DNA sequence: TTATTCGGAAATTAAAAACA
DNA sequence: GTTTTTAATTTCCGAATAAT
C-alpha cells in the first residue's frame, strides 16, 4: 500500500513568524522554522473572544 | 528550482447555554 | 457546581506567485 499523508498534530501554539507565514510551527523554542530562517522566535498573545454576546438557544 | 505569500479548510477553544 | 454547544479564533495545507 502507498503511504497516506499523516496530518501532523498541531503545535501547542505558533510563534509570530510561523503565524505571519501561515506555516507549521512546533513546540520547540526557538521553533525549527526560525532556526533554519535565522529569525527571532517570539510568542505573541492570542485574542480573547468577548463576553456578553448572546447566541440564542442551542439545538 | 526554491522562497514567499495567502485563501480558506480544518482544528482549537472558551462564553453561552444546558445540565446536575 | 458539573458539561455541552458551537462561533470566534488559530493553525497550517496546499496552491499560487515571486525570487533566484
Ligand atoms: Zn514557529
Ligand atoms: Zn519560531
Amino acid at each position: 500500500s502507498g503511504k497516506v499523508k499523516k496530518r501532523l498534530p498541531q503545535a501547542k501554539r505558533a510563534c509570530a513568524k510561523c503565524q505571519k507565514d501561515n506555516k507549521k510551527c512546533d513546540d520547540a523554542r526557538p521553533c525549527q522554522r526560525c532556526i533554519k530562517a535565522k529569525t527571532d522566535c517570539i510568542d505573541l498573545p492570542r485574542k480573547k473572544r468577548p463576553t456578553g454576546v448572546r447566541r440564542g438557544p442551542y439545538k
